[PDB]
C-alpha cells in the first residue's frame, strides 16, 4: 500500500528557538491549571462512581470550550471484572480525525478502588490526576497554535478508563480501557477507505503520562523504537534550563537521565506497544513514595516540578507537529 | 460485608527497643542452629529421593518439639514431568489455622537434581538448605513469644517441594509445590464458611527465602507494593548495626541496599504473585557464585552473614505480629 | 589541661521524639526569615564596604532582640590584601562564654568583591547569606529552648569576615577573619584561668554552613572525626521525612548522601581543621550553578530546599546540646 | 585597577551553528598534523638535550611560516636543580602586542629524563608531544580566522619547558618553566604602561593540555571558576557528534563527563592558578596506560580520538574568540 | 650513582602457578597469627609508655626467633611535641642491609593517646595493631624462602612510632617517626662508600599497612607510579579467590577495587612521597567505622579478612622478590 505509515519512522522535530521558547513558557499557568484543570479531578473516580462521570464531564467541558476544532468521542463498553461486566467509558480527543497519522497523548482517569478508610479516601493525585491536568492545561495553553491545523499529521488525546486493577492486578484484571481500544483501532481502518492500515497505523507516537506528580521523578528511556524522542526530552529539559526558564531545577537532579530500565511496567501502554506503535513511557522509576496510598493527595505535590514538567511537553508537541 | 482482606495495606509494624533487640539478638544461636537444624538438610533432596524424606522428617519433628501450637500438614500430591508422573509433599506449618489473616514465611526443601560428579553430591547448602534452617531457627528462637497467640493475625511457614526444574527450566517444568499450592489456596474458603475470600485473602505478604547464605548478599526490593516492608529490613539492619549486634558487618556493604531491580525473578513467588499476594522476595542479585555447582555446599557458607539475617528476620517477624 | 578536652569525644545527642520533632518543624518560619533575616542582607557588602557595616548591623539587631543572653562580641582587626590593608570585622555571638565546650556555627558575612556589571551588584545569596539567615532564623526558632543554658556545654554562633579573596584566591588572600580567629582562639586559656587549655579546646563541632540555599544540593561526608555527626543529619533528614516534615522533598534526592569525598573545599574551617578542632562543613559539591555569578540572587533561592535543612539543622542542634 | 580585569568574568562565547561545525572539521587533518607537526617531537628531548633544542627549533618553524602576525619568544632562564643548575627555554606565541586580555593554550614540551633500557628510549608521546602538535595544528588548521585579528582579546601559545621532574617528583623538582613564567608575567604590567595590573591579570583562561592521545580519555571538571568552559567543551563534544562529525566515537564513550574530582593534580597550571588564573586543565583522569613507561610512544597512540579532540578544540577556540 | 636505581622501574614479577599459590596459603595460620603475634600487640602503647616498650621489645623477640637473618637497628630519637620533648624508637629490621635495592613494608606500632573512659583504654587493634602482625605473620609464614638471599633485591620490614598526633593532627604533629626516618634515609648514602645515591634510591616500593583489620575494605589505587602493583594486588585476590583459597569471599565485595583516589590520606608514606619513593598504600576508604573510637578493638576485628589479607601480602611479596 502507500507507505504513509512509514513516516513516522523518519520524523524529524521543528526544533525551537530561544524566544519561542521563552513564549511558551509564558504561556503555561501552572495555577490556572491547578484551579480549573486539576481540582475538579481530585475525587474517588473509579469506574461505575459518580466520580467517574463526573470526571468525565469535566474533562470534555474543558476540552469543549477551546477554540481548536476538537472532536471528543466517548466508547462507552462493557468487559468482565472479578465482580462480574462492569462498564467503562474511553475518552478520545481528537484534532483532523482525517489526518491519517496523529501524535497521541494519553494517560488515565479512573482512580483505582479502596474501602474508604479512617474516613479518608483514595482520589490518585498523580495515579493519575495530575497527568489528565496537564494534557488539559497544554490543550490550553497551545490553542493558538493548535488552531492552524484546520504533513499529514496532527494530535489526539486520550483518557483512558479502567486501568487499574479491581481487585489484584493481573493481566485480566486491568487496562480495561486499553486493552479496548487497541483493539477497536486495531481493526478500525485508517484513512477511511483504506484496505491494509489500521487506525494503528496512524499513531506515530503514544506518549503515556503517568505517576506524574513528585518531587524528584526521573524517567527512564524504556525504549529504543522511541530513544530519538526521549533524546529530545533530555535536550528540551536542558535548553529550557539554559535558559532561566525552569523552577527550583538543577541538572544533577534532571528528569531525564540517561538511564535504560531493566523489566516492563504493565500500564495501558502495552496494548499498543505489542501491536507496534512506538511508545514514550513517561512514567518515574522509582514511582512515587506515596503510590497506592491514601497520602497520594494534593498536599504532596510538587507544583513547582509539574509546572516545570508542564513546559517540557508542550514544547515537545509543537516540535513534533511543526508549529 | 467484611473488609478483612484490605487491613494488610494499612498494617503496620509495632516496632521494638533496644532492650528487645539485645534481647533478641541473645537469643539467637547461630551454632545451635548450625548443628541442630542446617546440617541434617545437607543432602541429596531431589522430590522422590530419601533425602526428601528425611528432610521432610527432619523439619517436622524439629517443629514438633518447640512448645507453640504449630500445626503441620504434607500436601502430598501428584504432578506431570518430563520423567512421568511424580509426587510431591509440601510442608506447611501454621499457627492458628483460623488466624483469619497470617503473615507467611517460606523457601523451597528441595535441591536439585543433578547426577554424581567426581563422586561429588549437589547439596544445595544456599538453594535452599540455609533459608530452611533459617526459618526452623526462627521458629526456636521465638517460641516462648509465638506462644502468645493462644488484629486477628498470626505466622505460618511453608517448605515447598519441587521448586527446582527437573531438566530444564520452564513454566511446565517447575515450582510444582508451589504452584499446586497457589491453586489449592485460591480455592479455599477462608476463613471455614466465608463465601467471596479464599486463604490467599488470608496471606498478608509472602516472606520468601531464597539463595542465602553466600558472603556479600544484596538483596532488591522487587516491588512497590511490599516496599515499606522492604525498608523495614533496611531499618532493622541499620539498628541492630549502630547498637553493635551483628557481626563483621559494615554500612558498605549492607545487605539490603535501597535498589530497584528491573525484571522478575522466577520462583515460588510466582503463582502467588500473580494472583495477587504480596512477595517479599529475599532472593539475591547476583545469585551467589557457587550457585547450581557442587560447592553450594557448607564450606562455603558465612556464618557471619546468615547469623546477621537471623536477627533481622526475627525482629522483622515480630515487628510485624506485634510480639 | 585537664580531661574535659576529650569529652567531645564520647558526646552523644539526646534523640528526639516524633512529638518533638514536630514542634521543631512547626515553630521555624520560612517566610520571616526572608524577610525578617535574609532580605535585608541581600546588599554588596565586601569588607570595609558600607554594606559590611549595615550586615554587621543588621546581625547583631536580629540577635539583640532575643531573649537569651547572647554576648556578642566584635573582633575588628588589620590585615594586608593586595590593595593595602583593610579592616575586617568577625561577630561572634556566644551563649555562656564560661560554659567550658561550645557546639559554633558558623558562615560567613562578607560578600566577594566584584565591580558592578551592566549595574547589577553581587550579593552573594548563597554565598553566603543564606546560611547567615540559616544561622539567625535558627536562634529566633529555638530561643526559649535556649534560656534554659542558664555537662557544660553551650552554643556559639560565628559570622565571619573576609572569607572570600579580594583579588585572586590564595592563601594569602582568602579567609581573613578566621585565619585571625583560629590564631586568636588557639591562643587564648579556657575557661578564664586555665593554664593548657585554649578556646579552641573547648570547640567541640564547628558546624560550617555555606554555598546554601540552591536547589538539589548534595553534601558530602568529608571528614572522618566528624562522621558519627553527619550520620546524625542522615538520621534526621530520613526520620523528619518519613513523618511527612519536610515539602518537595524525596529520598531519592536525599540531601545528606552517604558519599566520601577526596579532596578538600578551602573555606573558613581550614584555619581550624589544622588546628585539630573537628569540623562538619556543610557545603555542597558540586557549587551551585550560580556560583560567583550575578545570578546569585533572590530569584534563584529554593525557598523549599532551606525550610528543609532549617528544620534539620535546627533539630541536629537541640539535640547536640540535650535540649 | 580598573574594569577590564575582570571583562573576563563574563566573556560569553559566539556559538557557531551547523554549517559552519562542518567547515571546521573539513579544516583539519589528522594526517598532515601527524606527520608534519607531531612525528618530527618523538625524540627525546629532556631539558639542554639536542632534541630540546631540535624540538624548539622545530616547534618556531611551523609557527613562523604561518601567515598569522605570532610574536614568538624564547625565554632562556636558568634554575637550581638535583643535577645543578641547568638552563631551559620556554616557547611564547602570541598574537596581538596589546591584545590586553588573552585565550591561553599551554603545553610542556620536554620529556622526562630516562637513562636508556634494552635500547629502548622515553619519548613521551602524550606526555606531551601530541598536546603540542595539536596546537600547532589548530595554529595551522585556524590561520586564515586568526589573521582577522589585524573586545580587545586574542590568542596565545606556550610551550612550556622543564615539566616533568629530573630525578623526584616535588615542588622543587618539578614545572621549572612555568613556575619561572607566572612569576615574571605575575611581575610584568599589562597592558605597557599600566600602574596596577599584570599580563596575569590578563590572562582569561589557561587551556592546559597534558597527557593527550590515548583511547578512551575523561576528562573531568576539575575547578568551578572554568566550569562553564568545561560545560561548553560538551555541548561541543555532543553537537559535534549528533552531526556526524566525530569518529569512531559514542556518547556512552564521551570525554568530557560531569564528574567533579577531589583534590588536584599537579601540572603546569599551578604556578598560574594560584596567581588567581583560571584554568581549563585537560589532562585526563586516570593518567594513560603507558605513563611514565617506555611504551607512550606512536604505536599506542588512538589518531581517531585526537582527530576528534582537534575538532573539539578548535571549535572551543572559535568560539572564545567570537571568530 | 648509576642506573642502579632506575631498576625499580623496570621490576617485573615472578609470577606464582597454582600450586605454589596453595601452598602459600596453607603456609599462614591466622590462629597462630591472633595467638602468638597479635594479641600481645593489644595494649596502650604510646610513645615514651611502658606498652611502647613492651610492644617493641615483643617485635624483635619475634623476629629474633626466625632463622632467616633479619638485622634489628632500633632508630631511637628525641622531637619536640605539644606536651614537651619526649623519645621515639623506630624499628627497623634488613635482610642484606648491603643489598642495594629493598622492598620495604611497614606500618606503625604506636597507639593514639587517650585518657581513660569508663575504665576504658584505647588499644588501637586496627590501627595499627593488626598490620603490624601481619607483617610479623608474614615473616614467620615466609621465612623458609626469604633465607635464600644468604637482582640485588631484598626485604625490609619498619615499624614506625609517633605516627599519631600527641594532641592534634598536624604535620607539627604526626608522622614523627617517619618524617624522621625519611630524613635520615634521604641523607645516607647507600651502598656504602656511594657517593650520589641514598637509601631512599634503594627503596624500591614502600607498602605501607594500615587501617587493616575490619569488615568489608575496599582500599583505592591512590598513586600512578604505584600503579601497575595495585594491578599486582588485584590479580593475586582474583586468583586466590577463582582457587577457592579465600574465605567468606566475593568479587562482589572485593578489597582492592579499581577505582581512583581524589585527596591525599596524610599517614607514614608522605615524607618518603614527597621524596619520591613509591607507595602502595594500602589504607582503606573509608575508615574503620571504629576508627579512633574505643571500639578499636579485638572484639570488632574480621579475622576472615586479616587472613585473606595476609594471603595476598605474602603473595605479593614473592612475586616481587622473585621467590
Ligand atoms: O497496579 C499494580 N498492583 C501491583 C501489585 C504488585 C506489583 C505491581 O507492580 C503492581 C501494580 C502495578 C502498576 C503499574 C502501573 C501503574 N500505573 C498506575 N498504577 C499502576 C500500578
Ligand atoms: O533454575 C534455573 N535454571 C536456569 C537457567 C537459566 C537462567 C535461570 O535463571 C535459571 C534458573 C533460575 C532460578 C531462579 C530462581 C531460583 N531459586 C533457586 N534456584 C533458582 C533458579
Ligand atoms: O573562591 C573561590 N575562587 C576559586 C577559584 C578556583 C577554584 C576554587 O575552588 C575557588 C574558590 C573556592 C571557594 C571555596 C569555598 C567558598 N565558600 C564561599 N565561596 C567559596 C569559594
Ligand atoms: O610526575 C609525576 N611523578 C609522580 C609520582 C607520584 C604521583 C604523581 O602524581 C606523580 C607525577 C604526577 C604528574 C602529573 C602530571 C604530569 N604530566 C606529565 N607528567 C605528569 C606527572
Ligand atoms: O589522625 C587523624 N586525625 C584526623 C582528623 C581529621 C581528619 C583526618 O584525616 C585525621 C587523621 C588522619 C589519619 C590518617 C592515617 C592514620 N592512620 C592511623 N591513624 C590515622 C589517622
Ligand atoms: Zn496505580
Ligand atoms: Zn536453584
Ligand atoms: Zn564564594
Ligand atoms: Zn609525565
Ligand atoms: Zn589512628
Amino acid at each position: 500500500a502507500s507507505a504513509w505509515p512509514e513516516e513516522k519512522n523518519y520524523h524529524q522535530p521543528a526544533i525551537l528557538n530561544s524566544s519561542a521558547l521563552r513564549q511558551i513558557a509564558e504561556g503555561t499557568s501552572i495555577s490556572e491549571m491547578w484551579q480549573n484543570d486539576l481540582q475538579p479531578l481530585l475525587i474517588e473516580r473509579y469506574p461505575g462512581s459518580p466520580g467517574s462521570y463526573a470526571a468525565r464531564q469535566h474533562i470534555m467541558q474543558r476540552i469543549q470550550r477551546l477554540q481548536a476544532d476538537w472532536v471528543l468521542e466517548i466508547d462507552t463498553f462493557l468487559s468482565q471484572t472479578p465482580y462480574g461486566y462492569r462498564s467503562f467509558s474511553n475518552i478520545i480527543s481528537t484534532l483532523n480525525p482525517t489526518a491519517k497519522r496523529h501524535l497521541v497523548l494519553a494517560c488515565h482517569y479512573d482512580s483505582k478502588y479502596f474501602s474508604h478508610w479512617n474516613n479518608r479516601v483514595f482520589v490518585g493525585a498523580t495515579d493519575s490526576a495530575v497527568p489528565c491536568a496537564m494534557m488539559l492545561e497544554l490543550a490550553r495553553a497551545l490553542d493558538k497554535k493548535l488552531l492552524s491545523l484546520k504533513p499529514d499529521l496532527s494530535l489526539q488525546l486520550i483518557f483512558f478508563d479502567g486501568e487499574e486493577a479491581f481487585l489484584h492486578w493481573s493481566p485480566q484484571d486491568s487496562l480495561y480501557g486499553s486493552r479496548h481500544l487497541a483493539a477497536k483501532m486495531a481493526s478500525t481502518p485508517h484513512p477511511p477507505g483504506a484496505r491494509g492500515t489500521s487506525q494503528l497505523h496512524g499513531m506515530d507516537l503514544l506518549v503515556l503520562l503517568d505517576l506524574i506528580g513528585a518531587p524528584n521523578p526521573t524517567f527512564p528511556n524504556f525504549f529504543p523504537n522511541s530513544a530519538r524522542w526521549f533524546e529530545r526530552l533530555q535536550a528540551i529539559e536542558h535548553e529550557l534550563h539554559e535558559l532561566g526558564l525552569l523552577k527550583d531545577h538543577s541538572l544533577e537532579g534532571r528528569y531525564f537521565q540517561n538511564y535504560s530500565y531493566g523489566g516492563v511496567i504493565q500500564d495501558d501502554h502495552i496494548p499498543f506497544l505489542r501491536r507496534g506503535v512506538p511508545v514514550l513511557h513517561l512514567i518515574p522509576s522509582p514511582f512515587p513514595e506515596v503510590w497506592h496510598t491514601m497520602d497520594d493527595n494534593e498536599e504532596n505535590l510538587d507544583e513547582s516540578t509539574i509546572d516545570n514538567l508542564n513546559k517540557i511537553l508542550q514544547v515537545f508537541v509543537l516540535e513534533y507537529l511543526h508549529l
